[PDB]
């Protein structure tokens, strides 16, 4: 009869199907001969000996059978898994709302642009930027390779694509087997080596087999059992594509995926292996909805589009004649007249080196230069000739985050823990592997708070550079600056201001500096410059401060030489002219401190940094208007900011050989960005110098360094209420900063190491 003939078709047992005998078209045995021979159906054991299910146990606590002496780590991935499923629907996905439940479990994880898979998955796995593995995107073109990049094409296979080093090497080169159930670079030879154990991947083997074969590799011999095993389904991203996120169909693929996750939980209660086997369930990306009506048509830009066009979610645009036109195509041509066309382009055009730093999006051959930043739910296409959902977006997108579950004795029980990036990811997998991370872009160490029992303890970044003295002087015998002060009558009285004594500086560090000065990482010759309300640390090699911070309370043309620099390692006013694109722009805001005599600390040469007119524009108004207002919002501020130079936009700082970028006839470098980093506290009825570690909030910006504000569309208003809603797509995290000046902040936070680290690594996002 039927339910004894459903057998061939169900993975799944029913309570007529227990003692059964062999038949031989069986996917899965419930005999009772079954055990022994190693292939019988998850819920086995749940149904027929009346044990108690995985999913009906409660959570127990803080184990392994007998040849298991490491805890075995499968890396579970749903393609498309957003987090507001799991917000939504987890009511309806009882597995894995247990994992939640007892597990340890991330508000969300965030994806790494463009959110696609491949770019996603090979990061997973790998630790690393798109922009440096080389997957940055599931379809690309390579100049040097004159290649192709697809997932239906045959160069996918091709090793020159894959950079960096996947998880499963790192666990072959230190002695494990990993094997991969499919996962996006498990089948190229990626370094001259497989994974241990690897499956061709073929999208129609049912998730129910797949889980199975998971299964049947933890039942091998010690000798032959992977250590490391990834697990991979399509769903729900296969049918989040064709009807969208809000959709009956969706939810039953969200169910699918819950059976599966209940299979493999299952069969590892029936191995004793359920909290013996680390699981991490995650997902590569989210998932948005799309319509027609939601379009945007280069048709309506150009006239002629003779240029090829990645489009969707994320696109690019190259010349259609490579690789012979490749350099030579005019990218910024195309970006200018995509550059506020319309009132309300759903759009915005980027060259990779514009795009907000936090992406990490350029400095790869493969990136073409032409970006376009589309809004959420709209897609960039060539031409007028689409439905459900898709992905691809900024990854600050809420649509775009992805879940992150995970369970077993290495992880901590039934905890909640701050949204991270999937970046972070490698190295906590390393960890549970108790293996050494190849270098990635990790911050190892951030995730120890997900760790039972945290295996990698990071140690402070040694400074590279100690700070050189630049003493109190004279004036000098000519002032050959340039500089001009009416206002000031007692010269020699206000310059004393700038000479306090060892405790007067102390009073000051405790002030501006309550964190402690940041350790340089790099080599420069700098000196530490103390005034009452701010300090800084200015550098010869650049003519200007590396780092200016000072703090305030809650509510709060003169310029001169600074008699402690040297007039060779000096700014002079008679290097900006009136009429020159650049002007001097001040790090500390003059206009922050009371005027009369306090107001003379700010207004010297040790404090300007050279500015493009229209960024001194947006720069002083944030000082001008928006810091106060945060302040009063936020009950004190501690500020740091100071230039930064990335010509090569590898998200590195320049070594001071490798700028060529000075203003007209001097030796000052232009900074391509600003940065600006804004601590006060969670707790707000504390202050940024009375907080514990614990509860510091952090606020960061990185400013593009650009002559006009073309990204705002903002050269010809009569207001500045333009600029918060652009700076609020160019915040940061505080590494990001570190990364792209060569300083280590918070070192002298009285709290552990790891404990800063989240702090460094979160990012300010304002899209709500
Ligand atoms: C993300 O992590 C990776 C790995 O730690 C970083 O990649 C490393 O980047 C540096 C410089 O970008 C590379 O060194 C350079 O090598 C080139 C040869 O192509 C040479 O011209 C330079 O003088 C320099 O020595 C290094 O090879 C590279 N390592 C790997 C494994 O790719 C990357 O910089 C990190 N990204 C960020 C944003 O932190
Ligand atoms: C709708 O089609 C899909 C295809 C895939 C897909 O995944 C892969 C994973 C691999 O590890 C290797 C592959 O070749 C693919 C692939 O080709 C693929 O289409 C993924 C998600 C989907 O929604
Ligand atoms: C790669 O594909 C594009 C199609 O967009 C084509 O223009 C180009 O010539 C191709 N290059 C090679 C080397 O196949
Ligand atoms: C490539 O393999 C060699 C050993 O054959 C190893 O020493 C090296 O670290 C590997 N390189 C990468 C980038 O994984
Ligand atoms: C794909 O998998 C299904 C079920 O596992 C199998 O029947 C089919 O033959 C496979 N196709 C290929 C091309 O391997
Ligand atoms: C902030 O700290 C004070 C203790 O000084 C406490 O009374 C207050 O409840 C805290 N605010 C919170 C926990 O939100
Ligand atoms: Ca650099
Ligand atoms: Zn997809």
């Amino acid at each position: 009869q039927d339910i004894c003939v459903l057998p061939t078709q169900s993975w799944s047992c029913n309570k007529l199907r227990c003692g059964e005998k062999r038949m031989a078209n069986v996917l899965c045995s419930c005999s009772e001969d079954c055990l022994t021979k190693k292939d019988c159906c998850t819920d086995y054991k749940s149904i027929c000996k009346r044990e108690t299910s995985w999913l009906k146990d409660q959570c127990a606590s803080s184990q392994c059978p007998e040849g298991f002496d490491q805890s075995p780590l499968i890396l579970f991935s749903m393609d498309g898994f957003r987090a507001e499923y799991l917000e939504t629907w987890d009511t309806l996905m009882p597995n894995i709302n247990k994992l939640k439940t007892c597990g340890t479990h991330a508000k969300y994880m965030r994806a790494v642009y463009p959110t696609k898979t491949f770019v996603n998955h090979y990061t997973i796995v790998t630790g690393l930027y798109a922009e440096t593995h080389g997957i940055i995107d599931n379809n690309m073109y390579d100049v040097k390779l004159n290649q192709n990049f697809s997932l239906s094409g045959s160069n996918m296979r091709n090793a020159a694509w894959w950079g960096g080093q996947p998880i499963w090497h790192t666990a072959s080169y230190q002695g494990l087997k990993a094997a991969t159930y499919f996962w996006p670079g498990s089948e190229v030879k990626i370094n001259g080596s497989y994974p241990t154990i690897y499956k061709v991947y073929n999208k129609s083997t049912p998730f129910e087999a797949r889980v199975m074969e998971v299964l049947k590799w933890l039942d091998l011999p010690k000798a032959k059992r992977p250590d490391f095993s990834t697990l991979y389904i399509e769903e729900p991203d296969t049918t989040g594509h064709k009807f969208g996120p809000v959709s009956g169909q969706v939810i039953k693929s969200l169910q699918m995926a819950d059976r599966t996750l209940g299979m493999l939980m299952e069969g590892l209660k029936q191995r004793n292996l359920h909290n013996c086997v680390n699981l991490i369930l995650l997902a590569d990306h989210g998932m948005e909805a799309i319509s027609c009506n939601r379009l945007e048509y280069m048709t309506d830009y150009f006239n002629t589009v003779d240029f090829f066009m990645y489009e969707g979610a994320a696109p690019r645009i190259r010349s259609k004649n490579v690789p012979k036109d490749f350099y030579t195509f005019d990218s910024e041509a195309i970006v200018k007249k995509l550059t506020c066309r319309k009132p309300k382009q759903h759009f915005k055009a980027y060259l990779a080196k514009d795009l907000p730093k936090r992406l990490h999006f350029a400095n790869n051959i493969r990136i073409d230069k032409v970006n376009l930043m589309v809004d959420r739910q709209w897609l960039a296409v060539r031409n007028k000739k689409c439905s459900g959902g898709t992905h691809g977006y900024d990854n600050e997108f809420k649509s775009m985050e992805a879940i992150f579950l995970a369970h077993g004795p290495g992880f901590k029980e039934k905890t909640e823990v701050t949204s991270f990036e999937n970046i972070e990811v490698y190295n906590l997998m390393c960890d549970l592997l108790k293996l050494k991370p190849a270098p990635n872009n990790g911050t190892h160490g951030s995730l120890n708070h997900l760790l039972k029992n945290p295996f990698y303890n990071p140690s402070p970044a040694k400074e590279q550079s100690p700070p050189l003295y630049c003493l109190f002087g004279p004036v000098p015998s000519p002032d050959v600056s340039g500089c001009k002060c009416s206002s000031i009558t007692d010269l020699e009285a206000v310059n004393q201001r700038l000479n306090l004594i060892d405790q007067a500086k102390m009073q000051s560090e405790a002030d501006n500096l309550p964190y402690g000065r940041p350790h340089v990482l790099q080599h420069s010759k700098y000196c530490l410059l103390h005034q009452t309300k701010y300090i800084s640390a200015y550098s010869q090699d650049i003519l200007m401060p590396l780092w200016n911070s000072y703090t305030i309370s809650k509510s709060l043309d003169c310029l001169r030489l600074d008699v402690r620099i040297p007039t060779v390692q000096s700014q002079t006013c008679s290097n900006y002219q009136p009429d020159l694109a650049i002007t001097p722009g001040f790090l500390y805001p003059p206009d922050f401190s009371s005027s009369g005599p306090e107001q003379y600390d700010a207004l010297i040469t040790s404090n300007i940094v050279p500015m493009y007119k229209e960024f001194a524009r947006l720069w002083n108004y944030f000082h001008s208007t928006l810091l106060p207002k945060y302040a009063t919002e936020r009950n004190g501020l501690n500020v740091i900011s100071g230039p930064i130079f990335d010509y090569n936009y590898d998200g590195h700082f320049d070594p001071y050989d490798t700028i060529d970028q000075y203003v007209n006839n001097t030796k000052i470098p232009i900074p391509t960005h600003y940065f600006v980093v804004l601590t006060s506290c969670e707790n707000s009825t504390k202050t940024p110098l009375n907080c514990p570690p614990g509860s510091l909030k952090v606020l960061s910006f990185i400013l593009p360094h650009r002559p006009d504000n073309s990204e705002s569309c903002a050269d010809k208003s009569p207001d500045n209420l333009w600029v918060e809603e652009r700076m609020q797509t160019h915040t940061a995290r505080v590494r990001d900063v570190e990364l792209l000046t060569g300083l280590d902040f918070y070192s002298a936070l009285k709290q552990p190491l790891s404990e800063t680290l989240r702090l460094k690594t979160f990012l300010p996002i304002f899209i709500n």
